[PDB]
């Protein structure tokens, strides 16, 4: 019925770096990998899955992995890495000294005056959830993982709201 697959996202050059190491870790040459190999090829093209998300991967599977499914393994884990980046360095757009900290007072300063503005309610809870009051963004990003200021600001709001959603169910 339809064509559509994660690997319309990556580009040939990466469809066949992925397959020479796909095919480096299958043994038996029957075209799979088992499980238990996955987080280090994976680590072997630059992607580095938690055990949360490996545990993940591997659920969504004879204990072996076929290559379009690795394919879209490799996909989603590029996206979120990709992701994840980005609000790292949003973040460090906001942090004026380059310390690794932002204010509480200067978080909700920007999150409610800049882009997608976040409402008090949803802002209050921001920063309910992330203070010593200092906020360690580090932490608040491992913690959501489970001009220019503008864009930045987007990229946390549109993260956050993400995070909220999730956390209403």
């Amino acid at each position: 019925h339809h064509h559509h697959h994660m690997a319309d996202q990556l580009t040939e050059e990466q469809i066949a770096e992925f397959k020479e190491a796909f095919s480096l870790f299958d043994k038996d040459g029957d075209g799979t990998i088992t499980t238990k190999e996955l987080g280090t090829v994976m680590r072997s093209l630059g992607q580095n899955p938690t055990e949360a998300e490996l545990q993940d991967m591997i659920n969504e599977v004879n204990g072996t992995i076929d290559f379009p499914e690795f394919l879209t393994m490799m996909a989603r884990k590029m996206k979120d890495t990709d992701s994840e980046e980005e609000i790292r360095e949003a973040f460090r757009v906001f942090d004026k000294d380059g310390n690794g900290y932002i204010s509480a007072a200067e978080l909700r300063h920007v999150m409610t005056n800049l882009g997608e503005k976040l409402t008090d309610e949803e802002v209050d809870e921001m920063i309910r959830e992330a203070i010593d009051g200092q906020v360690n963004y580090e932490e608040f990003v491992q913690m959501m993982t489970a001009g220019g200021e503008e864009v930045s600001a987007v990229v946390l709001q549109r993260a956050y709201r993400g995070h909220l959603a999730r956390r209403g169910f």
